[PDB]
């Protein structure tokens, strides 16, 4: 059975709290190296969503990646959160990812809920050396972003990392999640031969919000997602602030499946374009592009949507991946559904898996209009 | 006391379930004027949202005027909806409003909520000779929109009524809202000399779509709302469809005012441009026009917005209506308040009174936003 107490030591929730808990959003798996592992998908106390503790020779709490919070304006909203200075990293478009070595000396992967995909912990080992930073470092946790366009889970294609990357944007420890400094996490990741995101500059915390406005400018006519910014010693969360090609790229994959996301959403991506364009906008004409834009991401991704189905296809996304072999395919395909992916192996060959996405919301609803169904 | 028994009756509605609404609501008010009367805020059984009962010398019930459903479509929704023929009228952009002879010899005229409006009352007695119509018909239901651009809730230029005027497009018959026939109900308007929306025609089913398809692109290009589709019995119930242009008018009024709106308005308005390009543009550059109406429609409202409320301006809405004093426009703004509008009377010159609305909820939030809150 479950030790409810013990947990509540190691996480300061307590033991009544995390029985409360188990009615719901407290999980029991079995999970590495036959282990006994808890996972949170609500937050409860300090504990982040996707907090996963593993039962093993140890008590180890891998905490859930904390929640960034957005600006909409880089002015004064910068000034007014940040104290000093600035550390400007790039916004990657992939998936969250938390490195761990467990106590069993077992490497894991897990996803932003606090689940182990097969997928990412073997692409994770296959493209990051990570047995001397782990032997050196057991207790700190590799936070990353997952990117490429062979990426099942967000496809955007990044030249400079190959199919399929890895970029670190923090080094966390486990059971207190507490950060290390922006420049010495880099350096230390450095020294072991890690990759980490890209950062821009440290700025003056007065310069920052016009040097953020130019770098955004720049990631923006490139097609690159934002920016996050962060007090170098981590005493202040960090912001997340984003480009209007994003959210017209974000809005357009929406637009192409319109009932698969939950209504706005889309409303949060239009606001986000009328203070942008009230802050960084510098002649009508940019506004009018901007219009433009909005406007095109919106109308175009579902006219082809309804065209596409009133030719009689289903709506649904490929995405082709490395895998060992086609059970392994499988077993990642498994790990999808259970998250409520309606996903199949669409294609296999060698090691390379056609994942299949099904959008059946979309596909229905826009079935029934197409036959006369009253909106 | 309420008499449930005798409202029972004459509703069909079960005491048991009135007595539960008027629980919550449900609601009991003095209206014309030492008559209590009941208004019906949320539909119940076949009772209609907006419907009031007048406890008079006879206990007559205003049946709210019923909801019309929607279509994205044009081919085939007509046709599997309707029944061998189709009226179709211009779908008129004001507010509804229902006249009704009361019992009492008092003339009414109610808002879609059931209440009285002081002002819509009088102008309609001023636009309209109503009385021998009602002597001959007390227990008919004048159902119309009030139209014009000096409007007191909607505004919208309509040339052919001036300042403001009334179109008629149904009667409906005290108690039961039993419709009288399209054509029927025209001609007997028109014997009394009042005055019928624009009826474009009755189309057998097989060219409904195509009619109305001629139909929609002249009111789109005449800035004009769109239509509504009828079966000359009314067997069947109406569908509304609506035009592009009416869609921009809506959104940028809307995106003036984002956070008291929705979040859609937006998702539902933008899904009928999806289904309205792939049906009826004809060409890429229709399409393209389209999307660029759309997005304009979107970004400038919503950035000249955030110009004047960081200019220090709130947000408010002014409409001037032709009043027939000072006293009028006074008591047309405490109605607003009592409906809980936060209105105040802007200014009055000469009959012409300005209505301020203002919207809290936009000026707040963009007001936290623009002293550097969070997201
Ligand atoms: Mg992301
Ligand atoms: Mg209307």
């Amino acid at each position: 059975d479950i030790p409810f107490d013990l947990i509540q030591e190691r996480t300061g929730v307590p033991s009544s709290r995390l029985k409360v808990a188990f009615a719901r959003g407290s999980l029991r798996l079995l999970e590495s190296a036959g282990m006994q592992a808890l996972l949170f998908k609500k937050p409860l106390g300090d504990l982040e969503a996707g907090t996963v503790i593993y039962l093993g020779d140890e008590t180890e709490v891998i905490r859930g990646f904390p929640k960034i919070r957005r600006t909409l304006l880089l002015s004064p909203t910068i000034q007014e959160h940040f104290r000093d200075r600035v550390a400007v990293e790039e916004k990657m478009n992939g998936y969250n990812v938390r490195i761990a070595c467990l106590s069993s000396g077992e490497t894991v992967a897990l996803t932003r809920g606090g689940h182990v995909c097969p997928f990412t912990t073997r692409k994770a080992q296959e493209l990051l050396d990570l047995s001397e930073f782990f032997r050196e470092h057991p207790d700190l946790v590799i936070c990353g972003e997952m990117i490429g366009r062979d990426n099942p889970y967000v496809s955007q294609d990044y030249p400079e990392v190959g199919p399929l990357g890895f970029r670190v944007f923090d080094l966390r420890e486990k059971n207190t999640n507490r950060p290390l400094p922006v420049e010495e996490r880099r350096a230390l990741l450095d020294s072991y031969g890690l990759p980490n995101v890209r950062l821009f500059g440290v700025y003056p915390i007065e310069e920052a919000a016009s040097e953020v406005a130019d770098i955004i400018r720049a990631l923006g006519m490139a097609g690159r997602e934002g920016v996050v910014m962060k007090d170098p010693s981590m005493e202040v969360p960090p912001l997340k602030y984003t480009s209007s090609q994003a959210h017209a790229r974000e809005l357009a994959y929406a637009f192409s499946y319109p009932f698969d996301f939950g209504r706005p959403f889309f409303f949060s991506r239009v606001i986000r374009e009328g203070f942008q364009a009230y802050e960084l906008d510098e002649s009508d004409d940019e506004t009018r592009e901007r219009a433009r834009r909005l406007g095109e991401a919106i109308i175009y991704p579902m006219l082809e949507r309804i065209k596409s189905i009133s030719a009689g296809e289903a709506a649904y996304e490929d995405t082709v991946i490395d895998v060992e072999d086609r059970e392994a395919a499988e077993e990642f395909i498994r790990h999808l559904v259970r998250l409520g992916v309606s996903a199949t192996l669409a294609d296999y060959r060698d090691g390379r898996a056609t994942i299949r996405r099904f959008y059946q919301s979309t596909t229905d609803r826009i079935n029934n209009y197409l036959k006369g169904g009253l909106y």
